[PDB]
């Protein structure tokens, strides 16, 4: 009838992954009664405008040949560096490849993706270039944007030696810096559930056509193999690329975070579900749903037009991973950023493992299968109230825990012992105007 | 290397044929062991775990067609590559960890 | 003035490593204030009479050639299998190579070792044969015994990536089984401190002798390089091989454990010191002290006989490891065992690490540098009262902890708050006669 210490610690580390107090690591409070080891991955990256040495072409140029550095089309990228730029970071529930960074000369109208599969996607220190017309880039084209994946190798090593896994919490911090007289810019951040699933796109086979003109050989196998079949299965994310522009996100989600660029960001990505079961590691090729073009059977048609029905475009990322289901997808935009910027990305991903016999993980097991229903109910209750992001320096929230968790833990059902803990009011996270009030009306003076 | 068999219940099949819907209420298995005297040695281990199966299809390859029309008038040369990657027929796949099912 | 919970847990896991209640793992209570990770290695092996495929010759036959399987001298080993056998297990404070198994046709008078370094000592599933005359075995000799080392690979992997280490506790369980009408045999177990140290044996160089008989070349370098020097340093254990016979151990140590073979054994090996500091991993070649032959300067002699003084024989094990200092050496004998036996060896070794930066261990750290003087004093006090071993099934002792630890924790100094906890009497561990009484006189009915 009262939240235990383990449940409270898990709630703290799930809502505030990078809270300075969050030193110990605690598992999911479901009493799984399985031998588990909890791994915490803290990584730091220093992103800035890449030099020519770390740029590669995604086009057919590097198709069978390995990655090809840009053949001194870097002059166009310097022209980008003349003016302000835009920097998107997209945190899908990918376990490795924690975030995807993208650099634009100016803010796009949508989060476009290429219909053709890219060539050798590059891990963070290296980038890959994409043309301005939404296609893969070969040398001698018009670069449109740069893209890279931020990769955690230890996560891959540990996922190999694990019977099961589940993501416990994940946070991303974006400490922003720029030269003096160049601090101008804005930052927007949002979270939303993009519930991916294993789907296969509809493709066409090739009909065989033979003309046996021989005197004795007149088979004439004109059979039509051009039927509609299913491609190989991929984990497809229904992220709305066309609606990922910063303005649309700001005006769609109320808990979206907006501020000056210098404030940075701090996204504690959250789960969209009450439960969090273990899953066996099963990496798959990842893809993103697009939009359909031919209406097909959306109108009265014949069988010949059934095949070309509303088939949604599937954008292959050429990246394989196992995703954390029911976890939100985060997206942050830095618009109007000085090209001489420096973003210190800090990621903290804590996840639970069931070790495989004889594996490395088996030497770090930790057997307290604690149970706490109240903590899980409180997490579900709080999912819809927490803002999607905070300023990079805004950690160790006073309202969190002893106040917010206590003031919310006694609504669920009648699981209430203390009569009244504290009234809860609607906060106003107006970081742009310095009129921020927390969940209890206490103003938040600027600590950074 | 080993022997394998399936323990089959026929009445279950007969009744499942004539049913609009079903749901398993409970299931138990008992293993009463016996052996001759002075031969009772051995150990028994038992475990349960959720292997959440689902309807999946594996990724397979088609066969590219290769024709060499060497005829004087017949020079079609249909060298088209049908060797693409497609999906096999759907099956209910269980994610049971065979590599981790040893008793220890 | 009162033992804390962490100290009590450490005491429980140190005195009863395989107590069923011992689920959580706790560090040494000295408040080291260092980032540490505690690793628990539980391993299980099924030893029995090996087949011919797992037998190798230690003689000069496999000197430069790799290990050579016995050339069907296995008939002699089958002759061994005709009658009863003896099985010794020797647990040195080696970190890896937790125990050394040895199989004898009949009980030896001493724990002999070969003067010549063996060839390719074999890890447990494989054995290595030694001749009956206390020498290495080549094919076509008289086999004397079999020997193998039980090796933990994860311990090696983790010791590689560690700045420092210390052994927290170690236990070995020997669940014995045999066919019906073949349960005859006896088991003896003992512990004693064999305080090894880094020593180098005294060896001789080779004097050079040249006869320059040339007309112009008449150097005649007859210089005597045959002086006495020191060999390479090795970690030498002063284990008394000549006094390791079961009868001598039984009549020497009062806490030695004796029982029927079917009872198995359970040795919670103990430390001989009050403190337990961290040490840097430093594997060395391991050797065992023998006995000297030439008295040398033990009698009035000249300088020429000083070199051949009391030089103790050093038996190289051809095994390299880092040992846990100040930890007892255990030795158990199974005498008169049916050759169709089966020993389930279960080892539990829990030890603390200081992780190296960027190493695997750094992902499992655990920062509670607790301090408990009372627990350490109680451990020192109890070192001389615990029996050296118990029957394999004798876990979860009721007297331990709430009774024994409480009844002993208030003698040290005057660190006593509770007036009187419980009187302590001398137990009588007579497992052979089923007249066992614990530390408070309560009889121990047979639970297995």
């Amino acid at each position: 009838a009262v939240v235990t210490a383990a449940g409270l610690a898990w709630l703290r580390q799930y809502l505030n992954p990078m809270g300075p107090d969050t030193t110990s690591v605690t598992g999911y409070p479901d009493g799984s009664a399985v031998t588990t080891c909890i791994a915490d991955y803290s990584n730091t990256f220093n992103v800035s405008f890449p030099p020519r040495e770390a740029l590669y072409c995604t086009g057919s140029s590097s198709s069978e040949k390995p990655t090809l550095v840009d053949a001194d089309n870097y002059a166009k990228i310097d022209k980008w560096s003349n003016y302000d730029i835009t920097l998107c970071v997209l945190a899908l529930p990918m376990l490795r490849n924690v975030v995807m960074l993208r650099l634009y000369p100016h803010t796009p109208t949508a989060f476009a993706l290429t219909e053709q599969t890219p060539n050798f996607p590059q891990r963070f220190p290296n980038w890959s270039v994409y043309s301005a017309d939404g296609t893969r880039f070969n040398n001698g084209d018009e670069p449109g944007y740069l893209q890279s994946y931020v990769y955690l190798p230890n996560v891959d090593k540990h996922l190999s030696a694990a019977r099961g896994y589940r993501l416990l919490s994940r946070g991303i911090t974006g400490i922003f810096s720029a030269p003096a007289l160049e601090t101008q810019g804005f930052v927007t951040a949002c979270q939303y559930l993009a519930e991916g699933s294993i789907q296969s796109q509809s493709i066409k086979s090739d009909a065989v056509r033979s003309v046996t003109v021989n005197s004795d050989g007149t088979v004439k196998n004109v059979e039509s193999s051009s039927q509609t079949v299913s491609s190989m299965p991929r984990y497809v994310f229904p992220l709305d690329g066309d609606n990922c522009a910063p303005s649309s996100l700001t005006e769609t989600y109320h808990q979206a975070y907006q501020s000056k660029a210098t404030d940075g960001f701090y996204m504690p990505v959250l789960s969209s579900s009450r439960d969090n079961p273990f899953h066996p590691p099963q990496p798959r090729a990842i893809a993103v749903y697009g939009s359909f073009l031919a209406r097909g059977c959306l109108d009265p048609v014949s069988e010949a037009h059934e095949a070309d029905g509303p088939t949604h475009d599937i954008y292959r990322l050429n990246v394989a991973d196992d995703v954390a289901p029911l976890f939100n997808t985060g997206v942050v935009w830095f618009e109007g950023i000085s090209p001489k910027f420096s973003l210190k990305l800090k990621t903290r991903t804590v996840l639970q493992y069931i070790p495989t016999s004889g594996s490395v993980l088996a030497n770090f097991t930790r057997h307290e299968p604690t149970y706490d229903q109240i903590a899980l109910d409180a997490a579900d209750r709080l999912r819809n109230l927490m803002p999607h992001a905070y300023p990079a320096a805004y950690n160790d929230w006073g309202w969190l825990g002893d106040l917010l968790d206590s003031a919310i833990s006694m609504l669920p059902g009648v699981g209430t012992v203390y009569n009244i803990a504290k009234p809860l009011i609607k906060p106003a996270w107006n970081w742009l105007g310095n009129k921020v009030s927390d969940f209890f009306g206490n103003p938040v003076a600027r600590d950074g």
